[PDB]
C-alpha cells in the first residue's frame, strides 16, 4: 500500500498503474500530454499535472517514458525534487542509455534500477509476468516484495545496462526461434499436418527436451572457445542443412529458412571453421 | 530376445546393432562392404555375409543403410526372403524414397515402418532417445516392444514419409533456434556474460517459458489462416527488430542474425502482410 508514481501512460505505463492500484497501493500517475489518466483515475489513481508534484508524491518513481522521450528530460523540472527518492526506469532503449540514466539520477542524489519487462502490459501483475532488473541491489532489496506484484523480479547485476541487453538477447532469441518454427510447420503443414497439432511434438517435446539440452550441453563449449570438432563438424551439419533444403523443395516449400541457415555455416567453413563443431559460428560475430 | 537383422553397419547402423545386443536379442549383422562387423560379433552378433542369409534369419529386419544407397538395391537380392518379413527403415532420405520404400515392400509381400532417430548413435538405447515413425500401424503395435528398447516410439500416422517429414522440420527449427541462441549470447557475451551463466536465463525459463507458451497460444491462429494484427501487428515487430539490430551494432556484435530476420518482415510487409499479426509471415512459404 506504499504511495507509488507512475510517470508515462502508455500502454505499458498504465498497465503498470493499474497492476498497482489492484495491489492497493496509492498510485499517483503523471504524462507529459494530457487524456490518458481517467481510466486510471476511475481505479483510485491520483492525477498530478506538475511532474514536480508527481515526483514528490512518492519515494517510488515506476518510469515508462515513450521510445522518443528521455529520463534527464521527462524528470529534469523535478530535479531538486528527486533527491531521495528512486527511479525504476522501465523503457531504457539501449544499454548507454540504461547507464546515462543512472549517472543522471546519482548526480540528483536518486537511486536507480533499469528493469525490461518480459511480457506485454496485459500480463503485468499476473502469473508468469517477468522483470529483469539491472542497478542499485539496495533499491531491488527495498522494493522487491512491491516489485513483485508486477512480475517474478530478477536482479541481473549492477551494471545498468545489462536488462536491456539480456532483454534484446532473448527477443533476438525468439525471433529466429519462431520463424524456424514457422518453416517447421510450414513443412508438415505440406503434408496437412496442422500447426496446433505439431506442436504437442515441437513444443512439448523437442524444444525442451532436444533444443534446451543441446544449448545447455554446449554452452560451457563456447566459454571454452576451442570448438573442437570430433564429435561432430560445422561441414556435417552444411550436409545435413542440404538435405533441409532438399525436402522443403520436393514438398514445395519456400527455402528461405534452411538456405540462409546453411549460408552461415558456409562463411563459417570459409573462414577456417569446416572441422570445428557447430557453435563455433558465434566467433564471426564478435 | 527374438532374432533381429541389423542391415547397415555405419555408425548409427552399429549403435542400433549394439543397443539390441545390450537388450538380449540375438543380432545377426549384414554390410555390403567388410570390415564393420568385428566390434559387433565381438558383442555377440552374428555376421551374414549374403543377404539373403541375413534377411532369413529375422523376421523383423532393421534397415540403416548409408545415404548414397537405396532399399531396392540392397535388399534386391533378398527379394524372395523378404515375403513376410518386416522392414523397419531409418536412413529414407526424403518423404518420397519413403514412400517408394513402403511400395516396394509391399509389393514383396514384407511389412513397411519408416523410422526417423532423433538423437545421435550414442544415445540410441538410453534414457531420452526417440524415434518417430509412420507406417504400418500393424509393425509399429507387434514390435512396440522391441523398438522401445532403441528409443521412445512414436507412430506418427501411416503415410510412410511422415517420419522423415517431422524430423526434417523438427531439425530445420532447430537450427533456426540454435542461431538465435548464438546471436543472444554473443550479445550478452559482450557485456562479460558467460554462455553457462546465460542459459541459465535463456533455457531454463525463457526458451519454454516464453517461446514455447507464445507458439503454442499462437498456432491455431495459423490454421485459422486470417492473422488479425489488433493486439499485435507484424509491422510493429519490424520496430522490435530495428532496436535489436541498433542495440547489437552499440554492443559491436554482428548484425547478420536480427538483420536477416528482419528482411524477412519486410517482404511481409511488401506482400501486404503488415497489419497483420507476424505469424501471417509463414504464408510466404507455402
Amino acid at each position: 500500500n506504499l504511495p507509488v508514481t507512475v510517470a508515462g501512460l502508455g500502454p505499458m505505463g498504465s498497465a503498470l498503474a493499474a497492476a498497482l492500484l489492484d495491489r492497493g497501493h496509492d498510485v499517483t500517475v503523471w504524462n507529459r500530454s494530457p487524456g490518458k489518466a481517467a481510466p486510471l483515475v476511475a481505479k483510485g489513481a491520483r492525477q498530478a499535472d506538475d511532474i514536480v508534484d508527481a515526483v514528490s508524491a512518492s519515494r517510488l518513481l515506476v518510469v515508462c517514458l515513450a521510445d522518443y522521450d528521455a529520463l534527464y528530460s521527462a524528470l529534469g523540472p523535478a530535479r531538486e525534487a528527486l533527491r531521495g527518492r528512486v527511479v525504476v526506469n522501465l523503457n531504457s532503449g539501449t544499454p548507454k542509455e540504461a547507464n546515462e540514466a543512472l549517472r543522471w539520477a546519482e548526480r540528483h542524489g536518486t537511486g536507480y534500477l533499469d528493469g525490461a519487462i518480459m511480457v506485454p502490459p496485459a500480463m503485468v501483475g499476473h502469473p508468469g509476468s517477468v522483470f529483469l532488473y539491472s542497478g542499485s541491489a539496495e533499491v531491488f532489496e527495498e522494493y522487491k516484495e512491491t516489485l513483485a506484484g508486477l512480475g517474478d523480479p530478477v536482479h541481473l547485476g549492477t551494471e545498468a545496462g545489462l536488462a536491456v541487453l539480456y532483454n534484446t538477447a532473448l527477443l533476438s532469441m525468439m525471433y529466429s526461434s519462431m520463424n524456424g518454427f514457422l518453416h517447421a510447420a510450414a513443412l508438415v503443414g505440406s503434408a496437412g499436418v496442422p500447426a496446433a497439432e505439431f506442436t504437442k511434438l515441437a513444443v512439448d517435446w523437442f524444444l525442451p527436451a532436444v533444443i534446451g539440452q543441446i544449448i545447455k550441453a554446449e554452452a560451457p563449449t563456447i566459454d571454452e572457445g576451442v570448438y573442437p570438432g570430433d564429435a561432430g563438424s560445422l561441414e556435417m551439419n552444411v550436409t545435413t542443412l542440404k538435405h533441409i533444403i532438399g525436402t522443403s523443395q520436393e514438398q514445395g516449400v519456400d527455402t528461405e529458412i534452411p538456405v540462409r541457415n546453411k549460408e552461415l555455416l558456409d562463411r563459417a567453413v570459409a573462414a577456417g571453421f569446416g572441422e570445428s563443431s557447430y557453435y563455433s559460428v558465434i566467433e564471426l560475430w564478435r
